[PDB]
């Protein structure tokens, strides 16, 4: 599974966030 900051962000924007990224292999949201 490839972690993408662009995909992560989209998941965060839809889940109520200001953005999102990807670390070692875990998506984080930009609350």
């Amino acid at each position: 599974a490839a972690c993408y900051s662009s995909d992560c962000r989209v998941k965060c924007v839809a889940m109520g966030f200001s953005s999102g990224k990807c670390i070692n292999s875990k998506c984080k949201c930009y609350k």
